[PDB]
């Protein structure tokens, strides 16, 4: 039986990364073959241009960075298959959805658009989205750190979400990290369980 | 006046670079102000993945490589824009359609998803096609550098020609540098004194 590809979403501070490594912990403690991955994956060469451009390190042309964070998907890719085919799942801190978002919130960058570099894109089985008011976000804890921008991600985001070929969940994410997490963590076990039945499917397409 | 975006593609061998240098010294020495661009562009962070990768330095997977080249030709269009409005012709030594006949000769590659990344880049005026026989090609003179890969680069060409929305002209490339070279200014002065007018437009939008 194939491992599930499960996703995490939300704007910043959603509590997407405590979430994703509480995942991955209880699934394991639990008897499931589960890993953490993460987009970006800043190890890679490009990995390495995303994050001095998140830094402010480096300024990238807007069309050249969406692209670099996609191309950043799919040289996991084939590892992403790997795991799943040996009944690994997977848990994933951020997606495609994150990158059509933050550049969907940009100035004259369709939905359309930005979508195309990940269509083809292993397909989640379940996508969380950690619900929350900006205002609560921003008492937690770079570019993008603003609160116009985040709102036109937020945005970006409820488009992506009437997506019906894509299994999202909504998941109240101003609850304590123990509350959010056993929600995760029951919805997590039902994809587990009933969402790998079907061969892994492609994003968007 | 703005500047032409002038594009030379063709397979490998095919003449690209010696008529791009050569078309750029013709148009300057007639008074125009021109200059030369090539894709990849290698000097950048991108580029030199980019060259790694055609070197058989390193191995990328498919999809990445192909939103690399397209990244790397976005980062040259702030550049591209700039010099066309301050009057300079632009030659270009491959362009968006080698990135789409390219990738889309791999398996499992189709033409809409290989052109979407490309699309919105500044539009050329001018698509010259450097036609020469496969066989011929292959006399003059690395990855993708064998026959059966060039024949279904060059078919994935023959259906980017279908688009009526590109000035595309065939040249024989089969004749001498220098007769090739006259058939290519000529065409190049017709559009820098005719195609002008318009502004510049957006590739396949
Ligand atoms: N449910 C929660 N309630 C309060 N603070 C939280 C909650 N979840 C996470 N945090 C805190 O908010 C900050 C951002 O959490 P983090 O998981 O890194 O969010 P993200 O990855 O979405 O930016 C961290 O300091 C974290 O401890
Ligand atoms: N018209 C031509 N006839 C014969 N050889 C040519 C002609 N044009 C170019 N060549 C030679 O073919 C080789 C490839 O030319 P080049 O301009 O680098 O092609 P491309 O950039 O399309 O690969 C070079 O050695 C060049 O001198
Ligand atoms: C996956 C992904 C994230 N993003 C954004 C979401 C975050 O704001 C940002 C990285 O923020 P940063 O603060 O540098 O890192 P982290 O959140 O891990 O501490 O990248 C994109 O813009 N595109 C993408 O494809
Ligand atoms: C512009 C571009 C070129 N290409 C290919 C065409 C060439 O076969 C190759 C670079 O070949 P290479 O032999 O490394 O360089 P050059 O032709 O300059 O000596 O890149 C792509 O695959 N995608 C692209 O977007
Ligand atoms: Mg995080
Ligand atoms: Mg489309
Ligand atoms: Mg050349």
């Amino acid at each position: 039986r194939r491992g599930a590809l499960i996703v995490l979403e939300g704007v910043d501070r959603a509590g997407k990364s405590t979430q994703s490594r509480k995942l991955v912990e209880a699934l394991c403690a639990a008897g499931h073959r589960a890993e953490l991955l993460r987009f970006p994956e800043r190890s890679t060469e490009i990995g390495k241009l995303l994050s001095s451009y998140l830094q402010k390190k480096s300024d990238v042309e807007d069309h050249s960075v969406h692209l670099l964070f996609s191309a950043n998907r799919w040289e996991q890719v084939p590892l992403i298959k790997e795991k799943l085919s040996q009944g690994v799942t997977l848990v994933v801190d951020r997606y495609a959805f994150s990158g059509v978002a933050f550049t969907g919130a940009k100035e004259n960058f369709s939905l359309d658009w930005c979508k195309q570099p990940d269509v083809g894109l292993p397909k989640p089985d379940l996508v969380l989205f950690l619900q929350l008011q900006l205002a609560d976000a921003a008492k937690r804890g770079e570019r993008y750190e603003n609160g116009a921008f985040q709102e036109r991600a937020l945005r970006c985001f409820h488009q992506l979400m009437k997506d019906t070929t894509l299994n999202w969940k909504m998941v109240d994410a101003s609850k304590s990290i123990e509350a959010v997490h056993e929600d995760i963590r029951v919805l997590s076990e039902d994809a587990i369980a009933t969402a790998t039945e079907k061969p892994l499917g492609e994003l968007w397409k």
